[PDB]
């Protein structure tokens, strides 16, 4: 498994974040059932939708993440 920084690349298909990148800001909290928790740069800024400070942080299954980001401490 990866680190808490290790960048993954989401590669899902059913998402707004299809060819796209975050941190994995999982294996802190996501020792769990799901476990990635990654980054989203675009979690839709439309306001009367959604929220401008919604889904950032969203758990994802590793079969559609592929490492990054050599963020080994």
């Amino acid at each position: 498994a990866l680190n808490r920084g290790d960048k993954v690349r989401i590669k899902r298909t059913e998402s707004y974040w299809y060819g796209d990148v975050g941190t994995v800001a999982s294996v802190e909290k996501s020792g769990i059932l799901y476990p990635v928790i990654v980054r989203f740069d675009r979690v839709n800024y439309n306001g009367f939708s959604g929220s401008a400070s919604g889904v950032n942080t969203n758990n994802f299954a590793e079969n559609e993440l592929e490492l990054v980001q050599a963020a080994a401490k």
